[PDB]
């Protein structure tokens, strides 16, 4: 496909979408904020080599005006071709990253500098680190062919099936998934299903459920989703606060996978993903921590000095311990994997120190 020229159908649909954006003077999306007429007029007739147009970028945010972000990348090249829109959006969303920055190369860092977090079990309820990856060479969802989905899944399965030791586990395809397995995966909170209206409207569920599946280790402390939104979503998690173990498991897993499957990467934006909220390190770390003494003061948002975000957790007495907060990394881009996780580690250590010291 050539870099220019969209057909008349695409052009008409883009203009109507832009107008809908405009008349919705109520719309809070990043798409509406950043897709100015000037930018729209500049990029509306461009296509990637896969044939993706601006409509394949913005259609979800147009159809779902309540979108928070409102664009997706239909293939890795969209990030360059439609960069006039992607760049301001990405840089608005991602704390500490600005136009002209180059996201640093991957570096998981020295695992030995993590570890002793809450061995007592007095504070941290659970620890989780999620990452995402696209496979080098493949389009993203709106552009994948049925044979692409099958081939990608075969490759992913070959790699996960070869995993040994702590990562050894089972792959469950969505194709022909039984009621029994569906139920078991729902109990585990491991099941995904056809995407919500945001993903449907992005054409991200074509050929469902071909090439979609779920892998977890026997311990249920390592989970992979194949083709849920990104080619790969990779999660390490467990009860308690052993961030070293959680992070080491994920690092080992990603290194083993990459030995067999190279990832899509970008010199400025880091690992490329279908949703640009997942760029850079792609890291989404989350620790549930009980801080009932600090809960009184909410000068807790201390966490900010380590670039960490604090969120309350739901439930009543009968369900959940009180004063438990979800602590996560605000930074995904413009820092290495090691810096992102060490920020969590350092900040949590301080929070706990503060909790022990509070009256």
């Amino acid at each position: 496909h050539h870099h220019h020229m969209v057909d008349a159908a695409v052009a008409e649909k883009l203009e109507a979408g832009f107008q809908k954006l405009q008349e919705a003077t109520n719309c809070k999306s990043l798409l509406k904020k950043h897709l100015t007429r000037e930018i729209f007029d500049k990029i509306k007739d461009l296509k990637t080599s896969f044939g993706s147009t601006l409509l394949d970028v913005i259609q979800s945010g147009v159809e779902n005006l309540d979108s928070g972000f409102g664009v997706y990348a239909p293939d890795a090249e969209a990030y360059s071709v439609f960069n006039d829109l992607f760049e301001p959006m990405i840089c608005d969303y991602h704390t500490g990253f600005k136009p002209g920055d180059a996201h640093p190369p991957r570096d998981f860092g020295d695992l030995e500098t993590f570890g002793n977090l809450d061995p007592e079990g007095a504070f941290i309820v659970s620890t989780r680190v999620r990452c995402g990856r696209s496979l080098a060479g493949y389009a993203f969802n709106p552009c994948l062919t049925e044979a692409n989905y099958k081939e990608m899944e075969e490759k992913v399965v070959a790699s996960l099936s070869s995993l040994e030791g702590e990562l050894k586990g089972t792959y469950y395809p969505l194709t022909g998934m039984t009621k029994e397995v569906q139920t078991q995966l729902i109990q585990d909170r491991f099941l995904f299903k056809e995407g919500d209206r945001f993903l449907q409207a992005a054409n991200a569920c074509r050929y469902w459920p071909t090439g979609r599946g779920i892998y977890h280790n026997d311990a249920k402390t390592f989970l992979v989703w194949c083709n849920e939104e990104d080619h790969l979503r990779i999660i390490s998690m467990q009860k308690g606060g052993d961030l070293k173990a959680v992070y080491a498991r994920l690092v080992n897993a990603i290194n083993e996978i990459e030995k067999r499957i190279p990832f899509s990467h970008h010199d400025k934006y880091g690992f490329l993903t279908f949703c640009p909220t997942n760029l850079g390190t792609t890291i989404r770390a989350s620790v549930h921590i009980a801080l009932p003494k600090l809960a009184a003061d909410l000068a807790k948002l201390a966490a900010g000095k380590f670039n960490l975000q604090v969120r309350g957790t739901a439930g009543e007495h009968t369900e959940a311990e009180g004063g438990v907060y979800d602590i996560s990394n605000k930074r995904r881009m413009g820092l290495t994997e090691y810096q992102a996780v060490k920020e969590m580690y350092d900040g949590l250590q301080e929070l706990i120190r503060m909790e022990k010291e509070a009256a």
